[PDB]
């Protein structure tokens, strides 16, 4: 009874406070829930919650989850995007200073920009297919995600899957529970500010199943552009539209992807790199990064026959990470030799002076 | 003076809350948030989480779940340096004490420490190696982890992944559950105080790969030579940085490791021992210990 | 008459406890019973989804599942 | 005062409207058990699982397994 | 057949469920209220006449629990479908004005009792002259004007 | 025979069964289990005394999984 009386005292002070400080924030959300962006049904569900019970200090389990749902509903972006790209030659000016090679993916991006610009009818602005990148480990996939997002000058966020076996990370849990937990998509859309970002879905090969099924049914619900215009959540109760979001998915093989996902797909096979391609990326991208971190800038230099020795005799892969570490070993051996007595100018590494720096050649050269 | 009266009434509130618990260790939490430097998105997220947690007390259980969230989030280390002591003759003599032979790995640690002197202030990326040691079972590999971590005056922690088919050991359960808890790895960073530790992932070639129970594909976000600046566990909703971490993993056979994990890691093979090597190891490491015991 | 009067004082609580209220409820799907269909058995199950639903007007962990089932059933 | 009073006025309305039925699914399951059959050990097994569903709540995932067990028994 | 008979057309086919309990609905005892798939196609139409096509019925959704036979036998037989019941419906539902369409590629994975009602409609293929006529009449204007 | 005895008729079409778990149940300790074909037939008949036709009991796929012929015993 004493506690009930003193809680009366506390909440009396509070309602003078909700006069004094407690005006102009929930009032400010009632402004901002009626500001620009919100659809009409979202305005009705915003008018649903206006009968408040005013006990926000002594608790309250029915006061804080409604505020949480209001904040989540008002912080997702409603009808805002940075403008479209105008020059598609400038797209080639941007996509070519990140990767040597990869003709097909750059062509598909230019094609999608040309189709989105030139269409003034219908049937393709709504239906634009989803890229599925498939390749051996080591070729560029995620760096392509960054390069595509900077090419169109759109925002970017990257969802990694593979450790996810529960469905309520793609969908979420019901908002009446204790922890208010919407899925990864509502996080990925409140990270970016625009309603039209680029989302990279890493490793759709590895969504394992369990009891209460797999979240691949939610993946069907999100990766088919004929029902995600009315995409609702278990947490949110409004229909959100994941239509214009340009999804890019990576994979290593197509079997473990579910057959309800191979209907709204578009595969692109990255076959691997070759020796001239590896040598070009080796110079123009791998060597100054592998020397700039190692502090040996302008004290050591590798030739072009020496990169060919490193490729042909110190790595067997379809990718470029083994080449990256094999160059990094040269940078560290030079950084160790520098402390044992310096030299002048810069020592140059011909193709014959490699095994001082890299030991025994493992793979025999093809003669 | 009126705000003095008003927040003084809130002083009386937390006097009845726990004698505490309304602005006492809530404001200690504001101190430890504006202590050791978090990134600004993570900092403002923790501030709005503290703002949604502040004005309640003693019920609901969501107050308890958010209190454990701000106890995990403000105690995992953010910008807690380990001083790189850059002597390469001292550390050579310290590594020579615990093991005999092992020329390759000791040369590697001397290389990867001789590089760290010549850091030209900024403009370097400062990325720690990711080693995998491959060898027969008797050859000393798990012994070498604490030796390497002691020679560099760093910290040390073990994680045995010996027979885990249990996913969400690597990542966590998301925090809306009842007994919610982070993964093994964020706890391993929590127990250590610094952000430069030496984590020993023990048996990485012995895990599970199945349509239910595949933890080996959850090791993609961790053993990541570029993109582990964005590590996403399920308990913490923030990207945590795992670039500075000197990972050392051990295995027994390359034939059972998944193909998106061999290329993430750097192979160093240990070729058993020979009779001269075994005889020297015997004389000055094995026979004195077995005589003492 | 007794129906009218009991629902009088129930919606008197609605305009009385006027946030917002009532869910203004269960005066209102009364018209889509005979409009949308229905045979007698659906009416027997869903008229036993009026007033024992009316038992409270908060939440619920029951009102959502019964909401989906009943608004599926109507 | 008005809150505590007027929600009791709500339950006043409901206890007159609903009345007296005892209509749910649980004692309906008990009645469906006690109508047809049964052999004795089967009956005692069903009554044990029925009480195991009775005195507790509704929503746990083992209760769904026991519910499907009893529904396959009936 | 829908537009000739002035009917609607809905797809919804095998491969989207885990068992025949998910072909049916689920009771309100759960929290996740999974409706019967069928009824959800009936919801989007305000007509109880039209066809329902069963695309790739040979590409089943079976498991160690449950084959897709019983929930299919109680909707394909012209006898028990007149009073149909799901766990998410629990009322007498009527299937006598609908005319179902079933699509398959191989009859070999179809069980024996469900072949009591099937009537075999096979496909001859397409000539390159037939494919040239199709690609002039029917594929070039869509893919160009799109 | 069902009309001459004035009882219920039902048909179980065997030959497609592959393990003992489609004749008996599985266990309650596996998620979503059900009993076997005979319990389905007893569910779909209404009385204790129907007749049950058993087409192709001679073609049951006893294999590496199990042997439902022993389950039929
Ligand atoms: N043609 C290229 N030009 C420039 N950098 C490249 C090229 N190919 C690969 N890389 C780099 O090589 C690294 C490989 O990046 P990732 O795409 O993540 O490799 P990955 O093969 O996708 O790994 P997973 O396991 O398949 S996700 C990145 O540093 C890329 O920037
Ligand atoms: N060169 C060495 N010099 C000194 N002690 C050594 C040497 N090699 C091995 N040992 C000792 O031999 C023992 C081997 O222990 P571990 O390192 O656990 O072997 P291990 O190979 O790691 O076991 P597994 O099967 O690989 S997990 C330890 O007591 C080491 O100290």
């Amino acid at each position: 009874q004493r506690e009930y009386y003193l809680r009366e005292q506390m909440k009396a002070i509070q309602k003078e406070l909700g006069g004094e400080d407690g005006l102009s924030d929930l009032e400010a959300l009632r402004k901002k829930i009626e500001e620009v962006g919100m659809p009409e049904a979202v305005k009705t569900k915003a008018l649903k919650e206006l009968d408040r019970l005013e006990r926000m200090q002594q608790g309250s389990p029915e006061a804080t989850v409604a505020r949480t749902y209001l904040d989540w509903l008002t912080e997702v972006p409603w009808s805002k995007a940075d403008p479209e790209v105008l020059d598609i030659n400038h797209t080639r000016q941007v996509l070519d200073e990140d990767h040597y090679g990869l003709k097909d993916v750059k062509e598909r991006i230019l094609e999608y920009l040309a189709v989105r610009q030139l269409t003034q009818g219908l049937d393709v602005r709504n239906k634009a297919p989803i890229l599925v990148l498939v390749g051996p480990p080591g070729v560029g996939k995620t760096s392509l995600g960054r390069s595509i997002a900077r090419s169109m000058n759109r925002k970017f966020h990257r969802i990694s899957l593979g450790g996810v076996r529960d469905e309520a990370e793609i969908r979420g849990h019901r908002r009446t529970y204790i922890g208010a937990m919407p899925g990864k998509l509502i996080h990925a859309m409140k990270q970016v500010g625009v309603i039209n970002p680029v989302i990279l879905l890493d490793e759709i090969d590895k969504m394992s199943s369990d009891w209460r099924g797999d979240p691949a049914s939610a993946m069907l619900e999100v990766l088919d552009p004929e029902q995600n215009n009315t995409f609702t959540d278990h947490y949110l109760d409004v229909p959100y539209d994941l239509s214009k979001v340009f999804f890019i998915t990576t994979a290593n093989t197509l079997q473990t992807i579910p057959r309800p996902l191979l209907d709204r797909m578009e595969v692109i096979e990255i076959p691997g790199y070759t020796n001239m391609e590896k040598q070009a990326i080796a110079r123009q991208y791998l060597w100054p990064k592998q020397v700039r971190e190692s502090g040996m800038e302008g004290r050591i230099e590798v030739t072009d026959a020496a990169i060919l020795r490193v490729i042909s005799e110190y790595t067997r892969e379809a990718g470029v990470r083994g080449l990256e570490r094999e160059l990094g070993k040269i940078a560290r051996k030079g950084a160790k030799f520098w402390l044992e007595g310096a030299w002048e100018g810069l020592r140059t590494i011909d193709a014959s002076d490699i095994p001082t720096y890299l030991g025994i050649p493992r793979y025999r050269p093809d003669k």
